[PDB]
């Protein structure tokens, strides 16, 4: 009884860490995105601010 | 033997789940900030435009 409680238990585990180390990956992922669109973001505005200011000007 | 490993399956199902639902949470949080940060990008772009157009005008 107790072989077969601890194999059961073995492969819950096995399919549970995969599942997390994927999602974890696809989370690194998503960082790098959300990086990228910061930059895009502080360099569109400091376009933004110069051109205005040259128009100003 | 049996004791021993059930034990050991128990503590890292324990530290799987915390670390599944910790990465649930990140991709969640990334997500947000991802389209928030894209929708700000698409508007810089959008404003850049409309400053140069007026600027060469």
């Amino acid at each position: 009884e107790a072989e077969k409680a601890a194999d059961e238990s073995e492969r819950g585990m096995k399919v549970i860490e995969s599942r997390a180390q994927k999602d974890e990956e696809k989370m690194e992922i998503q960082e790098i995105q959300l990086k990228e669109a910061k930059h895009i973001a502080e360099d569109a505005d400091r376009k933004y601010e110069e051109v205005a200011r040259k128009l100003v000007i």
